[PDB]
């Protein structure tokens, strides 16, 4: 492994958050998507920005739909200050009130091609995967590649489910295709090994689908996105599939590793009660060499007065009272009051704490303070920050809904998974 | 309402007196300075005193201690018009075997500091646990215009006999010592704390004033006091400062205020630091929205619990908890407690790294005990250094109940029936301490 | 002896103003955003107020600018990305000049409801494009003793100078009770107050009996948004619509009076002196540098100014220049400039360039029969505007001698402004070439 | 490299020590602060080379700790660091310096060693010299300098086989012993008609050593050795390790007396390419940042010379000269073939008018005084009239006393030093 010009200074990192689809909602109702509470102690945004710094990419771009002071204060108090690098947040409109992928990128054309590099690196969509993109640069590089699409392998059970790419002898990306049914699906089995594969796994897996991430020449996405085709929406649709059709060098790079994608309240809740995995976690926040970076806190350790944890990761620094946490992820700051349960949830915690004098004037008033009330039983469930759950609240959906616009009330039920909403006030007593 | 001009920042020398050599200390001691030694499970000694400048808008300084340490020089190095340095007096992780006063440490100095221009030096010994904004203090010194303010922590006979008390005149300034006084010398050392400001009932109970330690010193003031005045005086606050005071120096006294304790002592160092799991709310707290203990930014990722059953305990960032009893104790980060542990009254101070698969594979065909508490272990009153290498079925409970011990070769030392393992230490399979 | 409490940090947000359309200061703001423009040799107008900012312990800050451009960005980027901040809040997201109008209040409203996820007791407005240094913490410890909504930061002048900006009346206390556009005759006359009601001496109080407000306004959160949402949701003027307005409503608008070097400069001809005079002998009024507060700027670690024979006299000289034998004389010369062989500048203003070519790289231009960055051999520029990386080739004598006032040559590369010649960015004028 | 030297290499810079060669100029700042081309220190060499380099380890070794060295390099300069270590508790070998800290540098987990000592302006990418040391198994690379014969025989050498293994080491070498020294340095990299021209190679002071080997080196094998060079690489060479040469042909000028050091500042404004830059598109030097404001000029007719930051200069002739940053330069004032080191602040109207009423002169070249060949020292205060020409060309000499000493017929005033009016030198 080798690139030169370095990669710092001769690639910029591009990333597509912000715009996204409301596959998150609620989680982001009151907030820019890449600011999405992660796995306790981080953020959706985190992801990308780690694996580029972890891969030397010390240019940073992170595209979003508004601005967030949020987003900010997080990516500038964790990453602001990398010598000469940066991590900027590109906000595509004004207001929250209301794209395109190859939109977005488009319109900050000018501001892109102002950076002396050699190719941009776009990362788009919603993945919890580690990745060292340098290995994909120099694989650009050594193949005089025009764009260099990354890969997914895969057997044709699940094929049928993504886009499908055909390669030619030399991996050069030829032929689209979105779930090719049966009749035409054959078609677009290759032999993988032509990317890096052994016979045995090749030939289980004999189908590559796009990842939505790639590494494009400087020139060239300025001549798609300007010129070529200037009325584009989406890349992984119309630009990729259009440089091809123009016969520019689209060349694939296969990624073997961890990848699951979180763009629904289902992936993302099961990918989050991930870490409690036996006895190996197949994705990990921490790596010696390649960890996930955060804000810098300075939290408490977490307390607890006489709690029976059993399969769950605690965040930092958290106050809890005597419970039961059962196979579940507990956010930073997070509170949990006497004789509560907690069972295959994720509770977001909180961004600040309430005081003694605060928790007085809440109880005064007859409002409920932030956390998880006494007595509370929580299961298949995301409460989001700040949430104050009253006492003896009871998030069991026992008639077993799956789907619920409840927002009036704090909450929200997506493939049978409860959400308590962020800065929702659940009442005393209330079951759900 | 009122500021501090010039400001803090730029105005102000912080000198914090490190350490040297550790002697109180130890085994806590043993090859690393004082500065460092782990606090509180997340974090360092040397964090209170320049957090607290930090948050008492104190950019500049410097760190003095005997020895020095590659963890204190990490440390300081990776959490921090500003600047904090080390000064050694001897560039050794050795433990010096010579006396060093810590008038000594700082006129060692006195030249360097010289080069900066600033008006005061803010003089803290490393050795306390408490939160502190200097620049009221600082403030004081300035309107008070003295030539040297000291703190003064009010206390009843009891605790008194076991400090520096000061006696001041009717307008708060010092004009007589005495150490660690008894007997009628005591008596005679009763002020009325009322005159410092403090509550008329909090004045019956507490007549006298102890020095902390916390000292504002004119830049000049200090130049000549250790150069001229003084220039044999090793202790600072023991000779230098009651001899200021009867040179005529104008030495102000400043009313402290709020949770205080001197941590230099294993057992004061066990109790404060077991004191944060206080049932109600520990009486100090390293957490403030305000004006936060900072530490070293670590990405450890959430501590792990397979089958963990925790009461009036902390537990720190990164922790691999598998299925165990931990009660009223302290897990400092990266700490693995394995299958069956039982933790009782201890303070786990963790480790430095993760031991992967591949040295626990290794550790574990050839056989040497992981980093750890090993399985069905119980450490009962304890307090375990970084890196602990604990065998399996080890039962630290100190069953004759022995106060003083000192068995620095099995790995550990014991006082005021404290078991302290050793950092990196390694106590083989059913030992039993 | 008093401060803010809470301190300006944690209470405090910035909002700047750094431009519409730019139509004023054209061409050195075509396709360039106005808080970028080249200020000062080593400058660029948005470090006077942010670095006002910073100075007066304001962390939080954020510029609002019609369009945007790369420089700005970067610009930014560098000098402050470093519980701070400098973040670009811009209306249109593109480089191009808007050809449509956005007011201060369309402006701010725009964005409201991001300066409202800031807890903050006041907003700090601050005009982009006004050479000046300023401490605003007793500004706007003075909007927190007198309890005010709105602290109007006022300008002492004399009949002659007042006619130009907005005026003020103030009562007793100071409290303002009325505005007057640009006015002049009786409307003027009606608009005297006593100066020495705001700390003026009687001598300079009846040598400056005007007070005019000069775009720096401190006000309280929900003040701003009861007035741009509420009470005035259709005003486009911040300051010369929404401010007297909120007068008009009774709420507290406090003056409070300002001493010491002001300038506006977002137009040519007042930019062009701005500029020059830094010059000035045996001082000047404004200096860029300061033991306390000084305007930062970009580190860019450019190598001392190289000089092979100059006779240059009073001038200023930026960060790695290259001169050959040639003659400044009462100019400003930027960063990277590179001024040829038995060249005459007298009273401009040279911005310089945003890099340096290299020698192939001018062998190419040769051979191409281009110019290459920077004053010609045996140029002669006087009294002009030479924007970055400017291709002025040999022998060209910018001299306007039909003492033309106004012209608009955008094609040749030049605007002629008030007899001030403007070289636009990037420009080219060919050997020979007399504008 | 692979690992990246970002992680993988720790930096170890070298220019404490006495250097009193440089006295008066190293009397009050520690060596490593000595001001350099206008608007630098000499640290800023080798801390900017490193950085360039992808060096984020950096240790810099000083005799004693510096307030301002300090402030330069936290000022000027998250994994990478570049920190200060003092050899002694106060300003009153080599292999000792590196000895005194291994603790602190075995602590690091790093593949090697950049070990950067002596002082010297030279651009360099330390990234294909660390490539070299580890696809040749080095343990020890050292830095290769070829050269004629007049050089050949003034330093030492190495001699190398059929693979650019260092085999034997010859101290300033002559005779039958210089020519069982000749190399043909084709194998290093240059070619024949190159190598022909200077078939010696003399080691440079900058070397690669393996973590490992370095710390057996220093403890073991040799732990009662004084320099790396005579010392320790050659004993490290015959004890039989794998030691490496590697060439390298770049503009380098030592500057370790007054007038290497005048010489190479003054070179800078050498017409065409001064030999070095300190600004380059790719690598520059970096240096603390001072907003400082430009340089304002009343009336100067300056020629073949160049002008630092935030210089406020009055009427007068500047000739071959170097006018370091915050130079005030008085009225009928001739500067020519000189260096002014410049000032660390400036003095306000209101401070000077303390001075007339006080007897002293303001810093900076007062009034119609004449600068010739010489080098005036920071803050340096020189009153009206004064005639620095060394009118009976002198050439060594001494007058602490009288805020000067002249060494190589060069007069370089003492930093603060206040030369009075109509004085002459
Ligand atoms: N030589 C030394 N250099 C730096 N720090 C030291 C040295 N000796 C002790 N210290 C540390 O300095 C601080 C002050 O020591 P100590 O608790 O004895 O203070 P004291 O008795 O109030 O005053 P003094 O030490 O002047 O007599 C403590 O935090 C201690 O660990
Ligand atoms: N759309 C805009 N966005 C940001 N700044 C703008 C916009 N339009 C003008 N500006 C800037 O706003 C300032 C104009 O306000 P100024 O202090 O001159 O007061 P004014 O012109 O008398 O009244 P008003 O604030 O209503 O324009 C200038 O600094 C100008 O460049």
């Amino acid at each position: 492994t080798c690139l030169d010009p370095d990669a710092s200074r001769s690639v910029l990192g591009i990333i597509l958050g912000g715009g996204a689809g409301t596959r998150l909602y609620p989680l982001t109702k009151k907030r820019a998507k890449p600011a999405v509470p992660l796995g306790a102690n981080y953020r959706l945004i985190d992801i990308p920005v780690s694996n580029c710094l972890n891969s030397n990419i010390s240019k940073i771009y992170v595209l979003t739909q508004f601005n967030s002071a949020s987003l900010n204060r997080h990516l500038s108090r964790a990453y602001a200050s990398n010598n000469e690098g940066f991590v900027e947040v590109l906000a595509a409109q004004q207001s929250p009130e209301n794209q395109g992928t190859a939109d977005a990128v488009r319109q900050y054309l000018w501001l892109f091609e102002e950076h002396t590099v050699l190719e941009y690196l776009i990362l788009a969509g919603d993945h919890l995967y580690r990745m060292d993109y340098e290995k994909f640069i120099q694989a650009h590089r050594e193949t005089d590649a025009d764009i260099t699409v990354a890969a997914l392998p895969m057997d044709e059970k699940r094929a049928t489910a993504f886009g499908l790419m055909k390669i030619d002898e030399e991996g050069r990306i030829i032929e689209f295709a979105e779930k090719p049914q049966g009749e035409q699906l054959q078609a677009m089995k290759v032999d993988t090994t032509i990317l890096g594969l052994d016979d045995k796994r090749a030939k289980e897996m004999p189908f590559i689908a796009s990842m939505g991430i790639y590494v494009i020449s400087k020139d060239v996405m300025l001549n798609l996105l300007r010129d070529k085709f200037p009325g584009a929406n989406d890349f992984g649709s119309e630009v990729i599939p259009g440089a091809t059709s123009l016969g520019m060098r689209v060349q694939a790079y296969l990624y073997d590793g961890y990848w699951e994608d979180i763009g629904t309240i289902e992936a993302f809740y099961n990918a989050n009660l991930g870490i409690t995995k036996k006895p190996v976690p197949d994705f990990s926040f921490y790596d010696r060499s390649a960890p996930i970076y955060t804000q810098p806190r300075y939290l408490p350790p977490s307390k607890m007065l006489d709690a029976d944890v059993t399969d769950s990761v605690i965040g930092e620094g958290c106050v809890i009272k005597n419970c039961k946490i059962h196979h579940s992820v507990v956010g930073l700051r997070s509170c949990i009051s006497e004789g509560a349960i907690i069972e295959d949830s994720l509770l977001m915690g909180a961004d600040y704490y309430e005081t003694d004098a605060d928790r007085k004037l809440l109880a005064a008033k007859g409002s409920v303070p932030i956390g998880i009330g006494k007595n509370c039983h929580i299961k298949r469930a995301i409460i989001d920050k700040n949430a104050r759950i009253g006492d003896n609240v009871k998030i069991i959906n026992k008639d077993n809904v799956q789907e619920a616009a409840r927002e009036t009330d704090g909450y929200f039920i997506k493939s049978g998974i409860v959400t308590v909403i962020k800065d929702a006030l659940i009442p005393s007593g209330i079951i759900i």
